[PDB]
DNA sequence: ATTATGACGCT
DNA sequence: AGCGTCATA
């Protein structure tokens, strides 16, 4: 009773930006806003690759992981902006520098550990005590909360979509104990408020919208902010979650998508997140192991102490390059030439991270694929990077991976390259 | 012939 | 260290 912790001492928030490549690319050409469109890297093979999607043509059933051909079948109008092709290959650098747009407005707000190029975790605890002493015990507005809903509300005793939105605000806002400063319910909803502004921030100063989520923790947040997209906001309360939980497939939790969440499934014949309580957390120990029972005896229950790392910038700076079917690197000076390139963008990217950041990349790891392997990597190596120079960097990764080629003639690679990568890691302070 | 990334876990 | 897992545009 007194004693069993509840999970929620911390506010978190999961801000994860809307379409992002597609909205990037709609900022910048005013003529595929409002249109359906989608981001497409390379052209060539069936279209190119669809890597971003916006929801005008998503409701035509595409998809990213869609080849481009394909998506026009589905959506003969669809709109198509290309990833820019730099030294022969994708060049990421637009979507990354309008990532750092959005995670320094953020970063105003509160301490953010970027999750991915388009998203990062907020840790709210703080901001929300100050929120809540300004407040003075004055109860929050339904005004403050406009793009906000409440996971599980209306409920029990119209039929739109934003007159449900605002029925469910309604009702959680009139159970609301504002006069408690340490109720977490109370503390939710102010993190809400904060992440109103933060989203109108956003929106104001790149032209971007994005959609969260507001819970305890990190996962929670997550799966919160994706119930309801786009440009909108999800409160999931501790008091949710057995609701939620009760018909969650398992898969949709984060880090559960994958070959243990199946096993989860699998070993336990159950389906649901819900149906994880009926078990002894030494029972999950002993199926998953000692860290990952104890995370789905907790996480079950909506509980996780996963803190939110204060780190708004990558840990490493990587360029890769897969050269498919027939157009793998069969010959050395192939394969130095492409090496080259990737170390050409790598030095540019990170002569400007250190620049930027005050920061060098102590170690440089070279990684390829060869025909056949099943495996996304077939063989990586790391080896000292102690200058930032595109030559010195290729003719090092050559040298590190130059015993990997079986030909017996030097001049021919065999068996041929599939997948070149250069990835500079180990940071220091500059 | 999705591709280009990037974090963290295991031993 | 090198490999694997999981994740996101
Ligand atoms: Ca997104
Ligand atoms: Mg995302
Ligand atoms: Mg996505």
């Amino acid at each position: 009773g007194p004693h069993m912790a509840t999970g929620q001492d911390r506010v978190v928030a999961l801000v994860d930006m809307d379409c992002f490549f597609v909205q990037v690319e709609q900022r910048q050409n005013p003529h595929l806003r409002n249109k359906p469109c989608a981001v497409v890297q390379y052209k060539s093979w069936k279209g190119g690759g669809i890597i971003a999607v916006s929801y005008e043509a998503r409701a035509f059933g595409v998809t990213a992981s869609m080849w481009a051909d394909d998506a026009k079948k589905l959506c003969p109008d669809l709109l198509l902006a290309q990833v820019r092709e730099s030294r022969g290959k994708a060049n990421l650098t637009k979507y990354r520098e309008a990532s750092v747009e959005v995670m320094e407005i953020m970063s105003r707000f509160a301490v953010i550990e970027r999750a991915s190029i388009d998203e990062a975790y907020v840790d709210l605890t703080s901001a929300v005590q100050e929120r809540l002493q300004k407040l003075q015990g004055q109860p929050i507005s339904a005004d403050l909360l406009p793009s906000t809903y409440i996971e599980g509300l209306p409920q029990g005793p119209t039929v739109q979509k934003e007159g449900m939105r605002k029925q469910g605000l309604f009702q959680w806002l009139d159970s609301l104990q504002i006069d408690n400063l340490t109720s977490p319910d109370l503390q939710l909803t102010v993190g809400a408020v904060i992440v109103e502004e933060m989203r109108a921030a956003i929106e104001r100063e790149t032209g971007f919208q994005c959609s969260a989520g507001i819970s305890h923790n990190k996962v929670l947040a997550k799966l919160a902010c994706g119930l309801n997209k786009p440009n909108r906001q999800t409160l999931v309360s501790h008091g949710s979650v057995p609701q939620l939980f009760s018909q969650m497939p398992i898969r949709k939790i984060r880090s559960l998508g994958g070959k243990l969440g199946a096993s989860v499934i699998e070993i336990l014949g159950i389906e649901y997140m819900g149906e994880l309580t009926q078990f002894t957390e030494s029972q999950l120990q002993s199926h998953f192991g000692e860290k990952n029972g104890s995370w789905l005896y907790a996480m079950c229950r909506g509980i996780e102490h996963d803190p939110v790392k204060p780190r708004q910038l990558p840990k490493t700076i990587g360029c890769s390059k897969n050269f498919p079917g027939k157009t793998a690197l069969a010959t050395r000076e192939q394969v130095q030439w492409w090496l080259l390139q990737l170390a050409q963008e790598l030095e540019e990217r990170l002569t400007k991270d250190r620049n930027d950041n005050d920061r060098v990349a102590t170690q440089l790891v070279v990684s390829i694929r060869v025909q056949g392997d099943k495996r996304l990597s077939s063989l990586r190596r790391c080896c000292a990077l102690t200058r930032y120079d595109a030559h010195k960097m290729s003719h090092d990764a050559f040298t590190v991976i130059k015993n990997c080629n079986t030909s017996g003639i030097q001049t021919e690679w065999s068996p041929p390259l599939t997948m070149l990568f250069l990835c500079a890691t180990k940071f220091s302070a500059s």
